[PDB]
């Protein structure tokens, strides 16, 4: 029929993957970026999506909205919605029970339901599909995560419906990141698969049972306030407490001073999956004072430590809730940026007493790659 796309709709970043002649081509944007931050701002003129959206939210905040899937499928009444909204700079309003997003936008005052909000993350997904591939882009895979419920789920879909999208199936994460690794293929008896999945606003642990090539979810765990972003923040303090002692100064109420700080420090701890010490290269941060330093893997693992090894918990728990010894399990797989950290992987690696873990794809593009493979299948182009 037509070209179908795989869509990882991520909390804080989403990422579009197309299988084309036996092979995956994960999309880069306009930017040449692979993912895209699932982020959409509103200003006096225009509606920005993606990485237009999240460079100006220091600027922006009240108007930049963002972790739209936390509300999605949701009631405003919901208690996750409450403590959730108690972070966020923008607007949340009730429209009879549903949960809205409420902005400025030209000078008027403006409310979109989550869905909304998703799917407009989704149109930027599909355009950076169509800008690729040079033809329309209608039909899609979109994944989520396997605790959504079957409303969370009907949003998602609702989402790309209103994007234009035919959603030709809602699929699991952990799902998407073992069919990217040909698990389901592995023929043979029933496979155990546990699913580390550390993302950056959200740890999921999935236990995953494939008998005859059937997925069957077993158990899931984790902290759904959990991230990469949170080890970025420990290194913001860091560096914020260390401007302090050199300059006797505190950044902290410059808002556009911390978040190039924040900036900086996501670029770092990329670099320090590759590397043993990253710089900082800040050109006037703070009342004209420059900021170059850097720090070194060792210190990164240090101020994340407890942080690191808490992980094992929700494996631990997962692991009870299927029934399972961790040697039943016979796939380990990572997916989210920070499981290329070296001491996540080392920390892993050593709970399941050396096991080799499945790491070979891009753990940001897992996801999506999976997503791809699924919709090719369900298209019969694969
Ligand atoms: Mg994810």
């Amino acid at each position: 029929k037509g070209p179908a796309v795989g869509i990882d709709l991520g909390t804080t970043y989403s990422c579009v993957g197309v299988f084309q002649h036996g092979k995956v081509e994960i999309i880069a944007n306009d930017q040449g970026n692979r993912t895209t931050p699932s982020y959409v701002a509103f200003t006096d003129t225009e509606r920005l999506i993606g990485d237009a959206a999240k460079n100006q939210v220091a600027m922006n905040p009240t108007n930049t909205v963002f972790d739209a899937k936390r509300l999605i499928g949701r009631r405003f009444d919901d208690a996750v919605v409450q403590s959730d909204m108690k972070h966020w700079p923008f607007m949340v309003v009730n429209d009879a029970g549903r949960p809205k997003v409420q902005v400025e936008y030209k000078g008027e005052t403006k409310s979109f339901y989550p869905e909304e909000v998703s799917s407009m993350v989704l149109t930027k997904m599909k355009e950076i599909a169509e800008a690729y591939l040079g033809k329309t882009v209608t039909n899609a895979v979109v994944t989520v995560p396997a605790y959504f419920n079957d409303s969370q789920r009907q949003a998602t879909k609702d989402a790309g419906t209103i994007a234009g999208l035919n959603v030709l199936r809602i699929i699991n994460e952990p799902t998407a990141a073992a069919i990217a690794y040909g698990l389901d293929k592995k023929v043979g008896a029933e496979r155990n698969v546990l699913i580390f999945d550390l993302g950056g606003g959200t740890f999921d642990v999935s236990i995953l049972t494939i008998e005859d090539g059937i997925f069957e979810v077993k158990s899931t765990a984790g902290d759904t306030h959990l991230g990469g972003e949170d080890f970025d923040n420990r290194m913001v303090n860091h560096f914020i407490a260390e401007f302090k002692r050199k300059h006797k100064k505190d950044i902290s109420e410059n808002k556009r001073a911390v978040r190039r700080l924040r900036t900086a420090c996501e670029r770092a701890k990329r670099t320090l999956s590759s590397s043993t010490q990253a710089s900082i290269e800040i050109d006037s941060l703070y009342e004209g004072i420059d900021f170059y330093t850097s720090i070194t893997r060792a210190r990164f693992e240090e101020l994340n430590a407890d942080l690191f090894r808490g992980t094992l918990d929700p494996v631990e728990k997962a692991l009870r809730d299927a029934k399972l010894d961790k040697s039943q399990i016979h796939d380990i797989v990572l997916v989210g940026g920070s499981t290329r950290i070296p001491k996540i992987q080392k920390l892993l690696q050593d709970f399941f007493n050396g096991k080799e873990l499945n790491k070979s794809i891009n753990p940001d593009e897992a996801v999506a790659y999976g997503a791809a493979v699924q919709a090719a299948i369900l298209s019969g182009d694969k």
